[PDB]
């Protein structure tokens, strides 16, 4: 199916409103309208998140609408046994981390994500399941891959039946989200600006015939995307391939050229292979400022998000033949 593209507007700071920068997006139902400071630009999405204003009661409101409309979805789909991933891309300043992690006050996906992940797993347990968590947590800084849990840095490869995977990266089971809560807080602080920060998260479901005591594994994975600030040679390769990553596929997507999509030409964009035109139920959230002083930037994020969501996945339920057939046994009871 295609890559879900939401466009998430954060609301007029205390500068733009005290130094009167005039408000430039506009949103309406799944539509952004970028005004000028000369025709308006009208964009149309899969989904669409603004606020009022910065008080308590629109931010909690706003990192539930945008866990409700995605974060609930992608918990599904690694459930389900897909790969799944949500990438943040925009300005600084934009909203990216506030939207991938949040703040204490503010909790964003990733935590709401390992909370509903734990309350899932715990709650469906039983004589025919049973749940296994892992968690890895990376940074991209200058083409480098750096073990947020932890060998100084690791090299990206590619197997033939793997994927794209970090040689040497450690993956941590967990088994509460206090577990998971306690290693993303020693990541968090362990960040070096212009760089990316993947969180995933790999689902073992094991499935079991009571009967006949086969068992069977679909195993989903989450990948939750803090990408660098978008408006930014080796510091920015990654920055920029993925643009032309998205636009290369989107250009597919439709029937233009048929079109180097250049992959392997950075860390990240290999990385995210299956993430964009691969084996992923893929969703973006493309980060905006609202005021004019960043009009441009925010033409230019709109218009990624505009291509990126003419790029084909083929997403495929990820299970060994025993999980199949277990868990369609158990659907018919
Ligand atoms: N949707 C939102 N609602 C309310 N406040 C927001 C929202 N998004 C961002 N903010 C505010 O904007 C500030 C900056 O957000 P932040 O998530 O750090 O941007 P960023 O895209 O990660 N910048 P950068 O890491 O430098 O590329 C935060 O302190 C929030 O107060
Ligand atoms: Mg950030």
């Amino acid at each position: 199916s295609k890559v879900k593209v939401a466009v998430r507007v954060r609301p007029m700071n205390r500068r733009e409103i005290d130094l009167h920068t005039k408000c430039v997006v506009d949103v309406e139902a799944n539509k952004v309208i970028l005004n000028p400071i000369g025709q308006p630009k009208i964009f149309a999405y899969d989904h669409c998140f603004w606020s009022m204003d910065e008080s308590v009661r629109e931010k909690c409101a706003g990192q539930d609408d945008v866990f409700k409309c995605l974060g609930e979805n992608i918990l599904q789909n690694a459930f389900d046994g897909y790969n799944a991933c949500i990438f943040a891309y925009g300005q600084t300043g934009s909203g990216k981390s506030y939207t991938m992690m949040g703040t204490a006050d503010q909790p964003g996906l990733i935590p709401r994500l390992c909370s509903g992940l734990f309350e899932r797993t715990q709650k469906e347990e039983n004589e025919e399941q049973s749940f296994k968590v892992e968690v890895s947590y990376m940074e991209i800084y200058n083409e480098k891959v750096r073990d947020l849990l932890d060998r100084q840095t690791l090299k990206v490869r590619e197997h033939s039946v793997l994927g794209p995977y970090v040689d040497g990266l450690s993956k941590l089971a967990v088994t509460s989200y206090k577990d998971i809560e306690s290693l993303m807080s020693e990541g968090n602080k362990s960040r070096t600006s212009r760089s990316h920060a993947v969180f995933k998260i790999t689902l073992t479901h094991t499935l079991y015939d009571v009967k006949s005591g086969t068992s069977g594994e679909k195993v989903g994975k989450l990948s939750l995307v803090d990408l660098a600030g978008s408006e930014r040679s080796n510091i920015n390769k990654s920055l920029t391939t993925l643009g032309l990553v998205i636009s290369a596929l989107a250009d597919q997507g439709a029937g233009k050229n048929k079109k180097f999509v250049p992959y392997r030409d950075s860390v990240l964009t290999w990385l995210l292979k299956d993430s964009l035109g691969g084996n992923s139920k893929t969703a973006m959230v493309a980060t905006v400022s609202p005021a004019a002083d960043n009009y441009d930037e925010t033409l230019s994020t709109l218009r990624y998000a505009d291509r990126a969501k003419h790029i084909i996945n083929h997403a495929v339920v990820n299970e060994d033949p025993n999980a199949r057939i277990i868990r369609d046994l158990h659907h018919h009871h």
